[PDB]
């Protein structure tokens, strides 16, 4: 439109309805040239951490955590009242266009507005490009709305064939300038909408019942079983007969069951005091990477990382594996800590009434057929694929974690939920690409046909604006007692929690999941 | 609309109708970067200064105090004529809006416009933030039209638990970006309109009567009394008959009455002549504010700061206490002086009609029961509640005080009005906030995902207009003699008061307040 008119306004408020809520959220961001406007292949000969790839001038908004969209009390609003959560709209706004023009003299750099230069964003709704935004990385809107973040720049790998960087006839390379885009100057404005596909509730819930426990703790089933070969308390000595008894109650672990427990991964259990711990290197020989559970791709290790839902220890516990997510704590130098204690841990202890412990087997499984010659042997089950008549519980959403991902496109997938947490999608929100279009610098009077170098130092910053509409389930219990809730407990404080200090900066102090209200199997 | 067209008009008027006045302003101000864009908690641990709390990048109009919307003639034409004012609308535009880039360099400052930078401005209609704007502070508009005035930094305090700073998980974070704003250009404008509630009009006139002379002088009433014990003019001497007798005229004292003076807090009286005063501290084991009677909450001491409405000492007298307003004279240093004749004392002295004096006992009260062995004991009433059948006056309003204030949100009040003047009002004018927009300075080319930082350094200026509608109830009085009036009295003047000086500087002479004409009980 103009000048001197805005292009926008800004908009931060959640509204909770009966079913839904619809959270809006605004942040101001500043975009950088990139790679002084042109494209880089990237690779690295590693044994597994072999990469190869392309950097572009684009940058992108990636949307994807939680605490993007919702702040710490309506977060507490959302888990407390309500049993589930799915997205259901989207729309975004890129407003208030500011491209400013550099210059460095006399040792000094002098900022001023351009106010004929454009920036270039498209977002891609055609799914054509690599999808590098669910993959849990930085470069998202800050959680608190007076934060300034910087658009992160784009890039995505290709397929690696074996553990050389090599590139092979397979490999291919986009060019994002060879899709159409929008130009815009400072009276411009971006806008695109989306909705999202049907998906399943996530379950804001624990389980108030076990399942090898579904059964009335009164009556008696009406199958016999098996319950000992001979008598007495010591093995292999006795009168050598077969005893058959009902089940009677009080007897549960005999019941026959309609139902399992989910799927294992076994993980390696590390103690949070080092002293407990076997002592493992970072890199040489034996790595801690070949010690984990991790899958040979194309001979190339890859943890498992969570991977399949699986009970773990408490938050607080002293152990832990890579089973639990880990998140930086309020107080952290950055990069590196030795101490447990700094990081946050994820805990998917509730589930422990469907799923097994990440740490512990599955089970033990008959190895043999014994007689009286050969004593039973079993062993133990350290990973399981699912089975029929096999229940599991997702693992949980948090408040710092991604809210989706996009589902691989593949002739099969099983369960697509997503391994660190949220919303399996084969649509997902389409990816927003930016860029300061180049600027070319004084040229040459005479004529020559190499590609120009030389351009106008830039840089644009503006306003984004993300809504998304939710749909929520509201608690339907008959249960009498009180319910868990998600409170402040934090107590007396030199300096308020989830606010910003003396100095200004923001943390978040803890980690918090959705899963409190409990529900029965 | 455009960079080069205005977006508003200087209005600056009164304009009187039958049955009210309608009065505009318009002010030109100057708004700064406040905390380099970031929130900041404060406090500090102290006896009883004890506080917490949060500054805020952003900034405020303050609307509240009379001058702001009254010239000193149509404050006379005002108060003079008139028994009662009422405010009944409200608007309020911002526009002209001036945003301003600054550069330092070389030792020297430069300042350009920054026509693509914006401004941030919402009303809190729903009163979702702590309301400051009632507190008696600066950073409203100048009283002079002429003057450019500094946009106040907003801040707001939070529940103190005893005498430490420490916060507990009861208080409250706001984040003023979790608001819709409106984003503002140089082109781009600002408005907004409110409705005062229904509120009893101030009465702007003193009493011609005093309650206990409501009789009629000439006649006696039907109703006895014991005039005495016993016979004599001495105590505990005479003859021992009780004497009872009609209440004839010419002894109003003991006259029956249907009604009872207002409540007391009684203050302590100060000498403005300072050897007249007992030697106190102003901090030490033995405060000023020890002796000053003051409220305890929560173990935290806070003055009675005026205080009940109560009859005080002339202006000019010799003597003043807590219950008395206290504005800067024309020539102060400031924040400090040792004599009372630079400072402007209000008093309340018209209201000792119906109001107990603010130094003197609300009265005295039997202590026992008299015999012929006990002599009679009675006592000083220092604090009196509000009893059945009692009346009292309200404070006066100043041209230079507040206008209204915000009634407290609880479950219970009496008499909602504001012990400094004014009008109480459940919803008051919402506050208006004003931010610059931050402008990232130039990034780094490679990504970070630590919250920026570097800013370009800006300060925005424009105007701003406020509109008023008041209610006013024209004396109706069948008084013959004169009433007093408010002139200018102030005679001979090297230099005209009430307008600017030789130097251009422009202050308020005098303390003036709102009652003048007299009425009847």
């Amino acid at each position: 439109d103009g000048v001197g008119n805005a292009s926008g306004d800004w908009h931060c408020d959640s509204t909770w309805s009966e079913g839904k809520v619809t959270t809006t959220s605004t942040r101001t961001w500043v975009l950088p040239t990139y790679n002084n406007h042109l494209y880089l292949r990237l690779g690295t000969t590693s044994s597994s951490n072999t990469y190869n790839g392309f950097s572009t001038p684009w940058g992108y908004f990636d949307f994807n955590r939680f605490h993007c969209h919702f702040s710490p009390r309506d977060w507490q609003r959302l888990i407390n009242n309500n049993w589930g959560l799915r997205p259901k709209a989207m729309r975004v706004k890129i407003f208030n266009i500011q491209v400013k023009e550099v210059t460095t003299s006399n040792g000094e750099t002098t900022v001023a507005n351009n106010l004929t230069s454009t920036v270039q964003i498209f977002a891609d709704s055609s799914y054509e490009l690599p999808y590098v935004m669910d993959a849990g990385q930085e470069g998202s809107l800050p959680p608190f709305p007076n934060d300034v973040f910087m658009v992160p720049q784009y890039g995505y790998c290709g397929i690696v064939t074996g553990e050389n960087q090599n590139q092979t006839d397979r490999n291919a390379f986009y060019c994002l300038e060879y899709f159409p885009s929008q130009m815009l100057r400072t009276g411009n404005n971006f806008e695109m909408a989306y909705n999202f596909e049907k998906v399943p509730f996530h379950s804001m819930y624990a389980h108030s019942q076990s399942l090898d426990r579904l059964m009335n703790p009164l009556l008696d089933q009406y199958l016999w079983h098996l319950q000992s070969t001979t008598s007495g308390e010591t093995l292999n000595q006795g009168n050598a007969a077969t005893t058959f008894g009902k089940i009677r109650s009080g007897d549960f672990a005999f019941y026959r069951k309609n139902w399992l427990p989910g799927p294992c991964v076994k993980q390696q259990r590390f103690s949070k005091t080092a002293s407990q711990n076997y002592k493992i290197p970072a890199s040489g020989g034996n790595a801690l990477l070949k010690y984990d559970t991790h899958y040979t791709l194309n001979n190339r290790w890859s943890n498992i990382a969570p991977g399949p839902p699986m009970a773990t220890a408490g938050p607080s516990d002293g152990d832990f594996s890579n089973a639990q997510l880990i998140f930086p704590g309020p107080s952290v130098t950055g990069n590196t800590t030795t101490s447990a204690n700094n990081l946050l841990f994820t805990s998917e202890e509730e589930i422990a009434a469907t799923n097994p412990r990440d740490t512990d087997m599955f089970g033990q499984i008959a190895d043999n057929n014994q007689n009286a010659t050969t004593a039973p042997i079993t062993g133990n089950v350290t990973a399981m694929g699912v089975l029929p008549g096999m229940v599991w519980q997702n693992r949980d959403i948090y408040y710092q974690g991604p809210i989706w991902a996009k589902i691989p496109h593949a002739d099969g997938h099983f369960h697509p939920s997503p391994l660190i947490g949220g919303f399996g999608l084969k649509h997902p929100p389409p990816q927003i690409f930016i860029k300061n279009t180049p600027v070319p610098a004084n040229p040459a009077t005479t004529f020559t046909a190499a590609r120009v170098d030389s351009f106008i130092t830039q840089y644009s910053t503006g306003q984004v604006a993300v809504q998304i509409e939710w749909e929520i389930e509201k608690e339907r219990s008959k249960r009498w007692n009180p319910e868990v809730q998600f409170t402040s407990n934090y107590g007396n404080q030199s300096s308020m929690l989830w606010a910003p200090d003396t100095t200004g900066k923001y943390t978040e102090p803890r980690v918090i999941g959705s899963r409190y209200l409990t529900n029965h199997l």
